[PDB]
């Protein structure tokens, strides 16, 4: 439940129940031969893993310093790596009885997830979205509609990703009896921030298997974007205790950290609760939460998961800002010099990782976890 | 040269050269032990193979025949086949001392495809080609420069990029995107697309330890279909089904299903069929851009000829609801080229054994061809 000070859960006692019996169901299926079987028959043939840790050549020679691998996770199904927890929880649902899925989306990759995922397993799917962010996501949403759920607008508070979790919490509270709430990001009460970690640490596993074919060695420093943190947590998991393998968290420093319009809960952010969880958030100087922003629509949440909180405090992962115009610059660099187009948000940490490959070693080495394809941020960059 | 009496070389002399030149250094690289350790490392960790075989569970049961397996090229790096081919081609035109690539693109796929594979390498890229606009602002933010043509049409594209490659062929590679034109282009792409086929071998005989009894592709020019079906062409029993563009229907002309319908003919320097009016090269139509296209692959015609694959259409209306379809009820968006192939694989299930094995090659990803079927 607790990541030292931050996590717990903080809702009402109606979700009191429901929490407990996910976690009962999740310690019973977790180590289930036949849940793992079946979870890692639809990973490899429906959504394609595993996907490959790809040596960024030119981009590093470019740069003239240390070696930048990608880990692809822009080839998952979906084109992003949310699939690989949606089809971890779906199935955890169908189990436990449920009928129905909801969730919460704000750049549309969760919300797409969740509906791929429910379509296969024959599930309902409802997806709470922010009119803003539905407006802004008119793609993702079309996608979520053929593949068969409804996105229900949230005209609540400030019209995006906070407010269409608190609908979705407000719902779960009122169906829970058939509805799984499949949350997207390792955030929320206890157990999700461990559950989402657990089934995104796939990425981390092949990731260190696949450095070690290509190098011999584990590397030097992983980078990965930090929105809610599900990525990076999937990517660092793995490697907390191989003690030399520094782990770097990217936050959207949006148009400045000096701007108050960025998306950095845990660079400039302070401890609150919301969601279910004490972690790091974005709040005025009167005590409620602040709207965040980025270019990047999947870093645009006020909050961050509480296990980053606590890798933060304990100094095992250090956490960086990159501003919308340093991502937007990563997102052409890798397009020209690779011939991958990244989603904004990985943009992110592709950005961080080019400004800390030029100040090391020609032999040290960088895997940048790239946790999405950008054809859904096209028409945004073209702004 | 041929596949029967189609194919063929029907160039201006000025191109024969080049072509030559092309024949030769494919024959010196396409088995040279390091020209495929590159391709093999590109196509693993920049592409992703291998794609997975994916069994339609929910698909197969709700129609209640043949088991339905689908080979996911939708997974590919880019999001569709064509990028087996652009990755294969683009070394070879560097090692032959090109610094350029040209291509010509429909639904943009080749375009984007090539553009990808110009960009890994460095290569300087020129694409000839609204309906597929996400694709065309893939190319240029991918590095490529789109030569917009003013027929103003899809066709002209292939036309158009011929005459720059006769001046600039001393250090431009004329990347051709289907199973088309003059050899050895139509073997080259076959050739590199049979990965597609090799895996789904390999996959089929792991899941059900048997050849399956129908594979079902899709069929433009033709690339896609002749990647997974080379490998099978010696297995006997194994049925192979090609899926072309039925359009509007046959009876209104408007479609692309150039082998059903079509007259054989000269174009593009192949013999092979194409539709036609007085003879003379006719305009197709398609819901899916990447069926749209007059002429197709002599490999195809060929095949067509000595009966060993047979040639069917599935029109606008069939292909849009079986994407819905695999949308719906297996959570996979497939390409509106892919779901002709989805949409028959339907039909041919219904009426086949619990017990037999229908693989579907699913072409490509529908993420380009939203705003079409939103219209629609
Ligand atoms: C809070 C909503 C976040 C979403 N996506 C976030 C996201 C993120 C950030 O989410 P996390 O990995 O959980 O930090 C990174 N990469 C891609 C491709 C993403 O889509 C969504 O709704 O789709
Ligand atoms: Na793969
Ligand atoms: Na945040
Ligand atoms: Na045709």
């Amino acid at each position: 439940m607790w990541f030292g000070e931050f996590g717990g859960q903080y809702v009402p006692e109606t979700l009191v129940g429901p929490l407990k019996e996910l976690e009962k169901a999740y310690k019973r299926f977790k180590d289930d031969e036949e849940f793992n079987r079946q979870l890692n028959y639809y990973l490899k043939t429906w959504a394609g893993r595993p996907t490959p840790l790809y040596y960024a050549k030119r981009l590093t020679e470019k740069i003239g310093g240390a070696k930048i691998y990608l880990k692809r996770e822009d080839l998952v199904h979906g084109g992003a790596h949310k699939t690989n927890n949606a089809i971890g929880q779906a199935p955890l649902a169908k189990l436990m009885g449920k009928t129905r899925l909801i969730a919460e989306t704000g750049a549309g990759q969760h919300g797409v997830a969740t509906a791929m995922a429910g379509a296969l397993l024959g599930m309902k799917v409802d997806i709470y979205m922010g009119a803003e962010d539905v407006e802004r996501q008119k793609m993702n949403v079309f996608r979520m509609k053929l593949l068969g759920a409804n996105v229900i607008p949230v005209n609540s508070g400030s019209r995006t990703a906070k407010d269409a979790i608190n609908e979705a919490l407000r719902d779960w509270e009122a169906t829970f009896e058939y509805t799984h709430y499949l949350i997207g990001s390792v955030v929320g009460p206890h157990p999700y921030p461990t559950i989402v970690r657990d089934f995104q640490s796939v990425i981390g596993r092949e990731a260190k298997a696949q450095i070690l074919e290509a190098e011999g060695q584990l590397p030097d420093v992983i980078v990965a974007c930090v929105g809610g943190g599900s990525n990076a947590m999937g990517i660092f998991y793995p490697f907390v205790n191989d003690k030399k393998v520094k782990l770097v968290g990217v936050e959207a420093g949006g148009k400045g950290l000096e701007s108050g319009k960025h998306s950095a809960s845990l660079n400039a952010g302070q401890v609150g609760v919301l969601h279910g969880m004490l972690s790091y958030f974005l709040q005025d100087e009167e005590g409620q939460i602040k709207p965040s922003h980025s270019i990047a629509p999947g870093l645009d949440y006020p909050g961050v998961g509480p296990e980053h909180a606590y890798l933060k405090k304990i100094q095992r992962a250090e956490y960086v800002t990159v501003t919308d115009e340093e991502a937007l610059k990563a997102f052409h660099e890798l397009s020209r010099t690779e011939g991958i187009i990244p989603a904004l948000e990985s943009a992110h940490a592709v950005a961080y990782a080019m400004k800390l490959a030029k100040e090391m070693s020609r032999d040290e080495i960088i895997i940048v976890n790239l946790s999405g394809r950008g054809d859904k941020d096209l028409d945004i960059v073209l702004k």
